[PDB]
């Protein structure tokens, strides 16, 4: 679990979004396992805007950061899930890391800010939903 709160907006990953999270939506799309609701309260957290490919994520399962490599976000194919089937992952970065299921949601950062978060992961992967592109979390 996790989320990124930044301005008057909260971003989780699709497939965990709360009853709360959904009747507060903002924007979603399962292609990228991304959803954000708005919020009373405002966020402390700043998104980074940068092509940066070094950065720290949180591990749930080993209450740990780690320092990781990681690909530009692209397509990749995803194994069918509980959540969604065999299919075609947009805007996804990968890196090698202990990774397990209820990790979705820790955040990868690096020195500009939060890059994105857990959505992916197996066999010693991990994988990061990007949130660089989107712009208009900065703003209204
Ligand atoms: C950290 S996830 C993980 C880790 C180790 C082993 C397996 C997984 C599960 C995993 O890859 N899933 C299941 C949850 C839905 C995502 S997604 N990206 O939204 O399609 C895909
Ligand atoms: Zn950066």
């Amino acid at each position: 679990s996790g989320a990124i709160y930044v301005g008057n907006y909260r971003v989780v990953n699709r497939h965990l979004a709360t009853h709360n999270d959904w009747a507060n939506l903002v924007w979603e799309d399962s292609s990228r396992d991304l959803l954000v609701s708005s919020t009373t309260a405002q966020g402390c957290d700043t998104i980074a805007r940068c092509d940066c490919q070094t950065g720290v994520y949180y591990c749930s399962s080993r209450r740990k950061h780690y320092p990781v490599s990681f690909s530009k976000p692209s397509l990749i194919f995803v194994e069918a899930s509980e959540y969604y089937p065999a299919r075609y992952q947009s805007h996804l970065m990968l890196a090698v890391g202990h990774s397990e299921p209820g990790d979705c949601g820790g955040i990868l950062r690096c020195q500009h800010g939060v890059v994105g978060i857990v959505s992916t992961g197996g066999n010693g992967l991990v994988g990061f939903a990007d949130v660089r592109d989107l712009l208009w979390l900065d703003e209204e």
